[PDB]
């Protein structure tokens, strides 16, 4: 879907600002809290009040995708508070992130925890760097990492965001989004 990236510098309340007031217009034909924004394939910005719209090189978004997003904004949301990220990030190539999400905020209770470090999450707040619960869940995108895959190693190539159990050392897949 085409949409207009003229950037005019437009000055409100005193400070100047960047803006596509034509793109932002056109975009209230799909969404009420999209905005289109300036930075080449094209990527979405999921922000607590709003959707930003990088178009691609054609000035183009993939609508299908976007539509993903503006329905299921209040679950995207809540995911980057519960997982203090400001915003959240994505593509086109970025479906398995969004099914992560949609996967996790239903599957999650009060007793899952997630690493101080990122974006990783755990079916128990029994766990650190060196210990697993047998049977507890992992949910990354980053395993069989340090050196010599020493970390987080799966008994199978994983490669992406998925779901693993831990057993006998392990992490074996059960999800893979
Ligand atoms: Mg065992």
């Amino acid at each position: 879907m085409k949409i207009d990236t003229t950037v005019t510098e437009v000055k409100e309340n005193g400070k100047t600002y960047l803006r596509l007031l034509k793109g932002n217009e056109q975009l209230k034909a799909v969404s009420d809290k999209a905005v289109a924004g300036v930075n080449k394939i094209g990527s979405f910005l999921v922000r607590q009040d709003n959707i930003v719209v990088f178009p691609d090189n054609k000035g183009e978004f993939d609508l299908d995708f976007f539509n993903l997003l503006n329905d299921n904004f209040e679950t995207l949301v809540e995911y980057a508070k519960m997982a203090d990220c400001l915003d959240i990030a994505f593509d086109i190539n970025e479906k398995s992130y969004f099914n992560m999400i949609m996967w996790l905020m239903k599957n999650i209770d009060e007793n899952w925890s997630q690493s101080p470090y990122g974006e990783s999450f755990y079916s128990s707040k029994d766990i650190d760097w060196g210990y697993k619960p047998e049977g507890s869940l992992r949910v990354s995108d980053h395993w069989n990492f340090g050196q010599d895959g020493e970390h987080c190693p799966t008994a199978e190539p994983v490669d992406g965001w998925a779901v693993c159990k831990f057993e006998n050392g392990k992490y074996h897949l059960i999800k893979k989004f």
